[PDB]
């Protein structure tokens, strides 16, 4: 043979213990690490569609919705954003894009990827989107539909939704938001709010680990979608067989790909939790946390770079970088030392804010204490 | 608000015990699911890196290439098969398909959805390609690739591969082979027989959960995407960003998606064990294996759909449904009476046939004994 068995995988898997405060993914609870440890069943066994049926009534529980065409994507945050523009926007319709952080950057990138003419709203990193700027985009450009970041976890902004469901509605627009951030940790209504796509992951307040996200659709969304003159660009992504498999049409479930079985163990879970909790009790405990924190990081002598409480993502707070210190040695000290993952920047905030992450269980004073504890003596330690 | 927390989510999760010999997905060994029940670690720490680059040295191993353009896809089979044609195939490309199984039909359904050129070789169920048959082909209509089913494991048929690198190689075409059914469990050289696009799933023999998937690049693969005119269709498959964090280039491993972190622990040790193991050994054992299977379900006066034993998969056996018997009955028996989970067909082979498996830790004459006992018990008992 060509190649030998790796000398590396021949020694036994050591991982160490990290208390990740970052603004994903975050650390699991006991009982999500219970079910990742589960045997196997039949992929399309009647056991495993009744776990696919538990896991929609949690995504209508969290996202507040009653949209029969609400399922998982068998992939990350971006796997679910994707599944949303292949599926809804074919080539040449036009996109309306809230480019407040990285996401709004990214579903530009897609956009044009597959032929959609792509409008730009570039905001400089902390800024947010009034229904007013929305309706002038709206007149200028009259898109079939509106990508909004709610909890934009680049710049540490709570998008402000109200309203912004019946503007779209008015112009025949589909509003289409990314929840991946905020879901969990602060309120968001899919139904009351009016809007026709909304998806998040489960790596980041569900406690769940990477690799699924939460994706469901109004009918004014549905109908745009099962109405394309074109096929979707992606087979593994077609919302007709996906919506098939996982039981929303009349038709029996049919083969389209395999489900990461272990995975929706766990994701499951993560929504049996914040079921047992409930919803306003989780935006309590992180509108909270959130608050502690942002008392703390003021004492340190820190600048919160949101500077309207009313606009601060509680699961992902940005810090100002302090002037006249290298962010990497900060974040590095804090890692190094006290075993805390902390971020730099990311997109337009690269270099420009450190980012804190309190998702779930993770949402706690104790862990408040300890990143303040530890950005402390980076403070004094870290060159000037 | 309008949803209520869901009455079955507020009891404890609890899954059956099955043994799982159909053609896919595979029961997980104690190490495997000990992989998974552990905790996260940052998805792009020094640590997940060192795992990664494990995880690639691993894929060489059981791929046999030094491909340095290889990787993991977050995704299922599909998803693996979507990437190499996405990545590859430009808009009105010439493509060339084994379509001998639903798998070959799948690869012709992507090819179409990205506006290839789509050139299906139908076979019925249980015929293979000879390499003439290829080049009559690769002379009609000078495809830029041509897709070749290895395990073909909706027929049961194990697809000749030598040569057909050199063939194709001839033609300027490039070779993406289908090995998901068959790696681990019969020979297979990624580099030796000249292979430009491979990949594999990890539910199969190498025994790991479900959604994630392998993949290897030649070099001239790696032009043919590396000078496209356009953009992917897909920006979660795009290569140049898979390739970069995955370590492949020399630019730093900069964020795309978030990878799905526990799936890949997991991954890692299928990997390690069939390392431990080694390559010629497990052929051994599914070859043995396979040929007890057969030999126990000639007795029984069965069928083996593909007659020459040189064309039979030894992962996974397709049996003639027996004249006079309802499939359904006897896959419904079978679980109901024993909790074994046999398969009937899939695409053109819907109907005509059961499918057993037999991949890694599960490929034992104890469970062909199991499977043969309860196939005796159906036959006797499924009315006539
Ligand atoms: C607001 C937001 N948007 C998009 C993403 C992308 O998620 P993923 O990297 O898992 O695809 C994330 C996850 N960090 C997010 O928080
Ligand atoms: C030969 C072959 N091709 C394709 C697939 C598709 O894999 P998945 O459903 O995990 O995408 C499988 C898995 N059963 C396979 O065995």
């Amino acid at each position: 043979l060509l190649v030998t068995p790796p000398k590396a995988l021949l020694k036994p898997l050591s991982i160490p213990n990290q208390l990740l405060l970052g603004p994903g993914p975050s650390n699991l609870p006991p009982r999500i690490m219970a079910a990742g440890g589960l045997q196997m069943i039949g992929s399309m066994s009647k056991d495993m569609y009744q776990i696919m049926d538990e896991i929609k009534e949690g995504i209508q529980y969290v996202f507040q919705t009653r949209n029969p065409l609400t399922l998982v994507i068998s992939g990350s945050g971006h796997c679910a954003l994707e599944a949303a523009l292949v599926n809804v926007l074919e080539p040449g319709d036009s996109f309306l894009v809230g480019a407040n952080g990285i996401w709004g950057q990214r579903a530009v990138d897609i956009g044009e990827r597959i032929g959609a003419r792509v409008h730009p709203m570039t905001k400089d990193p902390g800024g947010h989107y009034t229904l007013q700027e929305v309706e002038e985009g709206l007149a200028q450009h009259k898109p079939v539909l509106l990508f909004l970041t709610h909890g934009e976890s680049s710049t540490g902004v709570l998008q402000p939704l109200d309203g912004f469901g019946e503007l779209c509605h008015r112009y025949k627009c589909l509003l289409l938001v990314d929840s991946v951030a905020s879901l969990g940790g602060t309120p968001l209504y899919m139904d009351r709010q009016g809007i026709d796509i909304l998806y998040s992951g489960s790596q980041k307040a569900l406690n769940a680990p990477p690799g699924t996200s939460l994706i469901s659709f109004s009918d004014k969304a549905k109908k745009k979608m099962y109405s394309r003159k074109t096929k979707p660009f992606s087979f593994y992504l077609d919302i007709k067989w996906l919506a098939n498999f996982w039981g929303c049409d009349d038709q029996p479930r049919m083969y389209h790909h395999t489900i990461p079985v272990i995975s929706l163990y766990s994701l499951r879970e993560s929504l049996a939790l914040i079921a047992e909790q409930g919803l306003e009790n989780s935006w309590r405990q992180h509108r909270e946390a959130a608050a502690y924190l942002h008392g703390r990081l003021q004492a340190l002598g820190l600048q919160l770079f949101v500077k309207d409480p009313a606009l601060r993502l509680p699961t992902v707070t940005t810090v100002a970088v302090p002037a006249g210190y290298d962010w990497r040695d900060i974040v590095s000290y804090v890692i190094d030392h006290f075993d805390i993952e902390i971020m730099g920047g990311l997109g337009p905030s690269t270099g420009k804010v450190l980012r804190i992450g309190l998702l779930g269980c993770n949402a706690t004073r104790e862990n408040v204490d300890r990143v303040t504890e530890a950005l402390r003596a980076a403070l004094q330690h870290c060159p000037k």
